[PDB]
């Protein structure tokens, strides 16, 4: 039964070539995701890159103490053995998990690993640069970062209002963190509440996390009082509640078992250029496979303390490519499932929140046509798609017999099931995604501003009534496995 | 020094995963494909399927003394293996050797394995049936067939004229073999000039072959005297002619090193309906990944005598899948390589005749904008290669930094570098290609015919004012070797 992130590790020391360790000393800036980048990172970083092995760092250049994982959630069929289950239903079991939530528990500060080693700020020896190796993916970027950051954090007004969200932190100095905050996400307008009366906002970043935390906290959560409800989906996919322990520095509760909790505080009436240190220009790598733009007014965390277990491990992502592709694309599928299936009981056979789109941009949508009222369908499910993601870009459309795992296949039925003038519905003028850097003005006429687009809906689904002219040509059923039983082996 | 099958086949075991062979039993009869189906067919073939060794079948039931080939060229890696090159260069390899090809020439009967063993249509217990397995691909097939027919031929009256194509043959009796010619090709000419004088035309069918001639007699070739010119491309492939030697029972030559020779003569005045034993209406899977219609009028080839080597190899095709995107696919490369070479140097980088549509429908050009007046020359780009192969259907067009192999990084342009309202021209009304089974008055409007279609091109480049805005997040190069060894050691 996996309950923290070392649990993780030793599941996928089973199975052949998802997890690789080296003792090669590595630089952490800049040097390990090059590293990366070969072995595992995936998704839309620049080829060549692949699938690979979650793996760990444990000689890193300047900081002798230290190891650094990347990659966790770098591969579908990794998270779906991490998780118990099979990679074609991970959207589903996860959003089965959603649905019956085992709320968090508090433990006393004994049970909780992550407060093996504390590092109080106070001291006149602490540097947060020196004591964490945080990774610089390239050297454009705006400075190391922490990349997967778990923040706890709850309302200044109404203590019982909290929220656990995933964020990347630049290191800014000795004891600050630069960090983003949604515009509209409850963490932000806790922050905007405390600077409005000049008081500071405790938080927690908790790194280091069984993967079902991370995965869970990617999803949509009620509130209840107290919840901190995204932890309850992991509860649920372990079927035992996730332990909290209360910080020792900030009035704010942190994840019991995290290799590494940095706690702090947002300050009121401060800001921050995001490159201050580099003048880049840049941020990090985005999940669309381009650096991003330094964010130039930021808020900071003041760090008063990191706590830590014993040889903790840094766990960060690199790519982001398919880490993101499934953190993202999970709950991208989850609710189209969700939104179709309630609209349209048995039509959508599966979707998939394509990598190359980071797990947000693009929809494979799988359907099955069963009668001729289906026909007409196909652009609802589309609809209903565009609908309940709106940072979706693009829809593809394909019957049941295409592999939407399969991007040759994608293709194959863009290519003798569509045709230019009838099966593409363009939608121009539509709020997209700021990181798109083809969603400007500048690239199209009908782009009033950054962020929005045309979204473009690719209907690949044979027509009803020409059916009986697209079956693909239907070889016998035979099991392979007896005429080259040793070639089977290798799976 | 490879110049044979066999040679071929040595070179694929000396590298793994290349070469298979079982000695389970497999029926021919739509048994064998099912099996290949899993285990490497590829290309358009439902899946799952999947790029594998080729694949040798020595356990044949109904045919003790006989063992069956299938996959040779069902792998680009495996073409560049055993053509001597790397595989993104492949159809810039067999380009050079169309321009500067070596003649074949002729060699006497000692000198030609392939009449090692001579069986005389004359023998009353001649059976085409029970000689030779042909294998079906799907049990709704015409009936057997051979897939890897090359067929040699020789004008009736000029016999200075001749040709080399591949066809594909269904075994219709004793000594039978429906043929479908493609109109206006030499050898049908031939066929039509001697028909028309009420005259049998001698022929040939070789197979089991060095992959090199099968490669190199897709490719156009110019005509000299007694030039069989197609063979010439395997020459300078190999810097060695390829032999032929004087057929036994027909007048007219045959491939000296081929595992197996059919010689006959399409007969006059004489039809047959391609399924008329079966009346399966089919005639087997096509390139796109549909079965063809059974073709109701085909001549005949009359059987005068089977040649083979010692210990035959029946080689065939199953899907056609990749083997044809191979086949079919080179040629479709090296011809729009050379018109937009041509037209605008430097310009093109590569391009790839994509699986997705057997080698044929989809074409992936990969330009380099250089300066600003390269802006509005990847259409340009496009419409040369619309225009040089008109069975063409759609035109992707991507930078120097998108892997036009990898059909993730195709999508990933798609969705990040694509307006649908911007991106996406469509040219209605041009003739594509019949076996597209979109392509009818029933799918769209616009269409006034069979294989007609839409001919859409998606411009996923940069407009060059933005370049810089569109730079894949550029990780640090680095040797990854030395951090994994034994990992990458698994290449």
């Amino acid at each position: 039964p996996i309950q923290d992130l070392r649990d993780a590790i030793a599941l996928l020391q089973q199975h052949d070539n998802q997890y690789l360790e080296t003792d090669h000393p590595v630089d952490p800036n800049a040097e390990l995701a090059g590293v990366y980048r070969h072995i595992g990172a995936g998704g839309t970083v620049k080829r060549p890159t692949r699938i690979g092995p979650a793996m760990m760092f444990n000689n890193i250049k300047g900081y002798p103490h230290s190891r650094i994982l990347v990659g966790m959630h770098a591969s579908r069929q990794r998270a779906a053995l991490l998780l118990g289950c099979e990679a074609s239903q991970l959207a589903l079991e996860v959003g089965k998990a959603v649905k019956k939530p085992v709320a968090p528990v508090v433990v006393p500060a004994s049970s909780a690993p992550c407060q093996e080693q504390i590092f109080l700020a106070d001291d006149p020896d602490f540097d947060l640069r020196t004591l964490l190796p945080a990774p610089t993916n390239t050297p454009i970027d705006a400075g190391p970062f922490f990349c997967l950051g778990l923040a706890l954090a709850s309302d200044p007004v109404d203590a019982s209002l909290t929220d656990v969200t995933i964020h990347r932190l630049c290191v800014q100095g000795r004891d600050e963190l630069s960090m983003f905050l949604a515009a509209g996400r409850h963490i932000e307008v806790f922050r905007q509440k405390a600077e409005a009366a000049g008081k500071p906002l405790p938080i927690t970043i908790n790194m280091g996390l069984d993967p079902a935390i991370y995965i869970g906290a990617c999803f949509e959560a009620p509130t209840t009082p107290f919840g901190y409800n995204e932890l309850g989906v992991a509860g649920a996919l372990r079927q035992r509640p996730v332990e909290l322990v209360q910080g020792v520095s900030v009035p704010e509760k942190a994840i019991a078992r995290a290799e590494i909790v940095i706690e702090g505080e947002l300050l009121p009436g401060v800001r921050v250029r995001e490159d201050q240190h580099t003048n880049s220009g840049h941020a990090m790598p985005e999940f669309p496979g381009y650096c991003g733009g330094a964010n130039p007014s930021l808020p900071v965390i003041k760090v008063k303390a990191v706590t830590m277990r014993n040889n903790a491990i840094l766990q960060t992502l690199v790519g982001p490519g398919e880490e993101h592709t499934t953190l993202a694309g999970l709950p991208t599928e989850a609710s189209i499932w969700n939104a179709v299936e309630a609209a349209i009981p048995g039509f959508l056979q599966n979707v998939y929140a394509h990598t190359a789109g980071g797990g947000k941009f693009l929809g494979i949508l799988q359907v099955k046509k069963r009668q001729p009222a289906d026909e007409g369908r196909q652009g609802q499910a589309a609809l209903l798609a565009l609908a309940t993601y709106s940072e979706l870009k693009n829809i593809i459309l394909v019957d049941e017999d295409v592999d939407i795992f399969d991007s040759d296949d994608i293709l194959w039925a863009m290519t003798t099931r569509m045709q230019g003038d009838v099966s593409i519905t363009t939608i121009p003028g539509i709020r997209g995604h700021q990181l798109d850097p083809s969603q400007t003005p500048e690239y199209s006429p009908s782009i009033r501003g950054n962020g929005i687009s045309c979204k473009t809906i690719f209907d690949c689904t044979v027509p009803w009534a020409l059916k009986s002219h697209f079956e693909r040509a239907p070889f016998a059923d035979v099991d392979p496995r007896p005429f080259a039983p040793e070639y089977f082996a290798r799976l």
